């Protein structure tokens, strides 16, 4: 039965389980109810419930309520432990356009045209393992490139060495989206110094 289902996930999901969970398993989401009726989970935020050993996730219930929202600049760099500083704020990227409905207040918000949106958008683990959508190292790059000018001069010296250290360079990928981006010579004039 759905209720069957729903426990298993639950039990192989690291105590943590959505409305948006259940809809994709095709299951009437106040089954959460009656689970957490019963004591076997219970609510921390708008559709997002937690077993006794599930955990707060920041990145991941900040994505839940804003999935077009993708972990850009240090977020990204955080998350794939690209950075050894813990940010106090989230950095995203969204569409051009899009307007958050009642954010958190330690937020930047970068915007990029439709067609951006997601080149290089990929999927990691957060901290607490549950899987969120940021940008890869040759978008951060791209993006640092672009933007150098808006960046502390700190973290962009600082990320550049990060990606001259980094032994997982995809170049075609890093060259395919400059191109795209329109900043492929400003790319190739970076990367020459950190190779």
């Amino acid at each position: 039965s759905k209720k069957e289902i729903l426990l298993d996930f639950i039990e192989k999901n690291n105590g943590i389980v959505t409305n948006k969970d259940c809809k994709a398993l095709g299951i009437p989401t106040i089954y959460l109810t009656r689970l957490e009726k019963e004591g076997i989970i219970f609510r921390v935020e708008k559709g997002i419930f937690l077993t006794q050993n599930g955990d707060y996730d920041e990145y991941y219930f900040f994505q839940y309520r804003f999935p077009k929202a993708i972990f850009s600049y240090i977020s990204a760099l955080y998350l794939q432990q690209f950075t050894d500083e813990i940010p106090q704020y989230f950095d995203v990227t969204v569409p051009r356009g899009y307007r958050f409905n009642t954010p958190p207040a330690n937020l930047n918000i970068h915007f990029v045209s439709k067609e951006y949106s997601e080149l290089g958008m990929t999927t990691v683990p957060t901290p607490m393992g549950n899987n969120v959508r940021v940008y890869d190292f040759e978008r951060i790059i791209c993006d640092f490139v672009i933007h150098r000018e808006k960046i502390d001069s700190e973290l962009f010296v600082k990320t550049l060495q990060s990606y001259g250290n980094y032994p997982k360079k995809n170049l075609a990928k890093l060259y395919e989206y400059a191109t795209k981006m329109n900043t492929l010579e400003k790319v190739k004039q970076t990367l020459e110094v950190l190779i």
